[PDB]
């Protein structure tokens, strides 16, 4: 089982589950190798990375980044999504995850998003400031939710920025993940 599936893996999906992970939760990302950004030689504009690394290796240490703290980053497609109530049952070609929290970081790809009959913004999910879809208990964030014109660093803050809020429902508190 799982606090929180995250699918998606670009930079909102890596970016939320780290800091799920770090806020103590128990996440898994599925994801299916199509991020926009894999295929750029050179990211020149992700503030503080100075190195300016290719798209593929930005999302190495994006991954590395949220597995460093506790997060689950496997490779993998989301064809079906079933509320039992309770949980969300997740189902990819390998098998079936179990979370009572899904956070969609899926780009503009409409398919999951019309599983579940969320409510659309344009050709986005609907949500509130937070990221909170119309479904209780599922989320949404960067580019899935309208965070557009897409770029790394948006979607990588947005996901933290739903992640944070997406904290602060369970422990009913303003949480905040910071450091000494
Ligand atoms: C040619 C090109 C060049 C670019 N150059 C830059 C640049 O220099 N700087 C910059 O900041 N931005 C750049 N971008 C844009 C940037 O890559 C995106 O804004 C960013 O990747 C968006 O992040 P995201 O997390 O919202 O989605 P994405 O990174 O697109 O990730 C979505 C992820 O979810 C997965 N997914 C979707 N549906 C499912 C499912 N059902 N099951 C499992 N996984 C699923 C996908 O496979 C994918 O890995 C460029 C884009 C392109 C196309």
């Amino acid at each position: 089982m799982w606090d929180v599936i995250v699918v998606g893996g670009g930079p909102s999906g890596l970016s939320a589950a780290l800091f799920l992970a770090r806020a103590g939760l128990k996440v898994l990302v599925l994801d299916g190798g199509r991020s926009k950004v894999k295929g750029v030689s050179r990211v020149p504009n992700y503030p503080g990375l100075l190195d300016e690394p290719s798209g593929e290796e930005l999302l190495r240490r994006l991954e590395a980044h949220a597995r460093r703290y506790g997060a689950e980053v496997r490779p993998g497609v989301v064809k079906g999504v079933r509320d039992m109530g309770g949980v969300f049952e997740v189902e990819t070609e390998e098998g079936v995850e179990k979370a009572e929290r899904l956070l969609l970081c899926t780009h503009k790809d409409p398919t999951l998003p019309s599983l579940l009959g969320l409510t659309r913004r344009g050709a986005y999910i609907d949500t509130d400031e937070g990221g909170r879809t119309s479904y209780p208990r599922v989320y949404a964030a960067g580019v899935a939710r309208g965070k557009v014109p897409g770029h790394a660093i948006i979607s990588a803050g947005d996901g933290a920025y739903v992640a944070v809020h997406l904290v602060s429902d369970l422990r009913g508190e303003p949480y905040k993940d910071h450091a000494l």
